[PDB]
């Protein structure tokens, strides 16, 4: 509250750190259905249903630009991409599990990093 402070958790590393983890999802085998947005001319239905469309490269833009105000902000973009991605894919479809695989690639080095 006013004048009453938790200790400060030192987050001057935090922007080095989320750009390490996205260059390793990046690179990831899996990675391509997620690279760039989704081409909502030539993919039915995509527009409509999605109502916040997210992909690696866009995340790697707003990073760059100083769009997450903290890392919290950059987590829930990287999920976002997760999310669509099983709200329109069957999980026994190559992006649906290309989809699974690579959330649990980012949990992991979420926790590992920053928990």
């Amino acid at each position: 509250s006013m004048s009453v402070k938790k200790p400060k958790r030192d987050d001057s590393k935090d922007l080095a750190l989320c750009s390490m983890i996205l260059t390793e999802m990046e690179t990831h085998e899996d990675a391509w259905p997620f690279l760039l947005p989704v081409n909502l001319k030539l993919v039915p239905g995509y527009k409509k249903v999605i109502k916040k469309p997210m992909d690696f490269s866009t995340i790697r833009e707003k990073l760059s630009s100083g769009q997450y105000p903290n890392l919290e902000t950059f987590a829930l973009d990287v999920r976002l991409v997760f999310d669509n991605c099983e709200t329109f894919n069957e999980d026994d479809s190559d992006i649906g599990r290309a989809g699974h695989n690579m959330r649990k690639y980012f949990e992991k080095k979420w926790t590992d990093t920053f928990k």
